[PDB]
């Protein structure tokens, strides 16, 4: 079976002091030991984090670049995240792709160089509340996911968990539904049978993001094809330990 994931997405949240905190609770929690758990502080906090951490609790970068070194000012190599100790990446972020301008493509190829690197990878894909509306989830959803198996082989995605965040939940208070994410989630497994295979589709994680909190998890956790979360605001607070837990 999947094992069960919960990943919190600090997004640029945190000082010193505020992350001491935050990770003394952690340290202090009694997890359910059959979810895998992955936190993703600021780029500067990594060194901070990863000593600090339980180590049952695995650390991730919010983002990094597709080369191994060279004048790009400002990027992060996934050697420099080995090097240093960080086994996770999140690429695609919605807000990387919507703010930050970056393509399907572009996404696709840190996806494969990371990978090829020796990193795990969350993969984040969703669609706008216009596409929603269009009724056109499932075609961008797919899109999204053609770019990256286009520049990935089919045993790279073992070490891809993809995270589906509706563009319109992240931050707005507003949560898919079970039947929504559900739905979404059959048709993006469906989509990896198909076009991947019926053993990339069985095994892959498919998680949940967009307003994730202590009191609609349970319900979402439920749902056969949803296989944990993708946790922003709420990675933040105590409550994510609840998250971590949604099967208990
Ligand atoms: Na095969």
């Amino acid at each position: 079976a999947r094992k069960f994931f919960v990943g919190g997405n600090w997004k640029m949240n945190g000082s010193k002091a505020s992350i001491k905190s935050l990770v003394e609770t952690l340290n202090a929690s009694k997890l359910d030991n059959k979810t895998e758990v992955v936190v993703a502080p600021p780029a500067i906090y990594l060194p901070q984090v990863r000593q600090a951490l339980r180590k049952d609790i695995q650390v991730a970068a919010q983002n990094c670049y597709t080369k191994a070194s060279g004048a790009f000012t400002g990027e992060i190599s996934p050697e420099m995240l080995k090097d240093l100790g960080i086994p996770w990446v999140i690429l695609g972020h919605s807000e990387r792709r919507h703010i930050f301008g970056e393509s399907d493509e572009f996404v696709a190829e840190k996806v494969k160089y990371a990978l090829d690197q020796g990193l795990k990878v969350i993969a984040c894909i969703g669609e706008t509340l216009e596409e929603r509306e269009a009724g056109k989830t499932m075609e961008v959803c797919a899109r999204q996911l053609k770019a990256i198996a286009k520049k990935i082989s089919e045993s790279d995605w073992s070490n891809v968990v993809i995270a589906y965040e509706p563009v319109w939940a992240i931050g707005t208070g507003k949560v898919a539904t079970p039947e929504q994410a559900q739905e979404v989630h059959a048709a993006i497994r469906k989509w990896l049978a198909e076009n991947v295979s019926a053993e990339v589709a069985e095994s892959t994680r498919i998680i949940y993001g967009g307003s994730v909190n202590g009191g609609n998890c349970a319900e979402l956790a439920k749902q056969p094809d949803i296989d944990g979360f993708l946790v922003g605001g709420a990675s933040l607070k105590p409550e994510f330990v609840d998250i971590i837990n949604a099967r208990k």
